[PDB]
């Protein structure tokens, strides 16, 4: 990696090498003392637009449950690219030490999920890949849902994307917003037979067909049992939609209220980079 730099604003915590913030460094800002992941690019001409794409799109999302960015430093070795790092580990991996969420805890997952895919969605003009099997958390009492939109199994394919040539990103995702829900009240994947879920043609059958069978010591209430079967439509042109769930009776009980750098600083930097 590259040598500790403006040690005097960052504290090195750490230097990781693998997970889902790829090969990293993890640093203390000194001031606001808070956790933050830095990644590195070499200064060659591996600083391409791309890059630069990537680093302005991320930094216009402003909203709680994305990881925010943060700011742009260079150094003689590398571009520097600092953002906000979620310490409180992956969601699934909350998931399953509790084996399975209260209904009431699913929803209040499930409603940050969808307030921060809904603004990706009104911020999307290509429809990136959020990537919504590996989200985040922060970490305190309440832990916070943070979506990864960063650039540098199969339960989680909607019918169509396999299925048809031309299909909306949009629709995929709120099937994959669907399986993310099902395994927070379930403990399991949506569609993984357990007889033997390792298989493949089975689950991928499952999914075409949309057999999926919440099982007998799961109890949620019928409200909730409806958003699932609206999200689990095989035709995508009759899937619920993010705005009709935020109009659905489940996901309106106990609705919270919720519920940085200059441009050109930044591309000021990205261009030195690219020498
Ligand atoms: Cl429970």
């Amino acid at each position: 990696l590259p040598i500790m730099h403006d040690s005097d604003r960052y504290e090195l915590v750490k230097d990781i090498g693998a997970g889902n913030f790829g090969v990293a460094r993890l640093m203390r800002d000194k001031q606001a003392n808070e956790l933050v992941a830095v990644k590195y690019i070499e200064r060659g001409e591996k600083i391409d637009e791309n890059v630069k794409r990537e680093i302005i799109n991320h930094r216009s999302l402003r909203h709680p449950n994305i990881v925010r960015f943060k700011e742009v430093i260079l150094t003689p070795t590398h571009l520097a690219i600092v953002m906000e790092y979620a310490s409180g580990g992956e969601l699934f991996e909350r998931i399953c030490n509790a084996g399975r969420f209260s209904e009431d805890e699913a929803r209040f997952f499930f409603q940050q999920l969808i307030s921060g895919v809904s603004y990706a969605h009104a911020m999307q003009v290509a429809h990136r890949d959020l990537k919504l099997e590996n989200t985040l958390l922060d970490g305190s009492p309440a832990p916070r849902l943070k979506i990864a939109d960063f650039g540098y199994t199969p339960a989680y394919i909607a019918p169509e994307v396999l299925l048809k040539k031309e299909y909306d990103g949009k629709v995929a995702d709120v099937w994959s917003c669907g399986v993310t829900l099902y395994v927070m009240l379930v403990g399991a994947y949506p569609f993984e037979d357990p007889e033997e879920p390792k298989n493949f043609r089975k689950t991928i059958h499952r999914i075409l067909n949309v057999q999926y069978a919440i099982p007998d010591y799961v109890h949620i209430s019928p409200e909730c049992r409806h958003l699932i079967s609206r999200i689990f439509v095989a035709d995508p042109a009759k899937r619920i939609s993010i705005p009709e769930i935020r109009n659905h009776e489940w996901f309106l009980k106990n609705l919270p209220a919720d519920l940085g750098q200059s441009i050109e600083e930044i591309m000021q930097i990205i261009a030195e980079a690219t020498v």
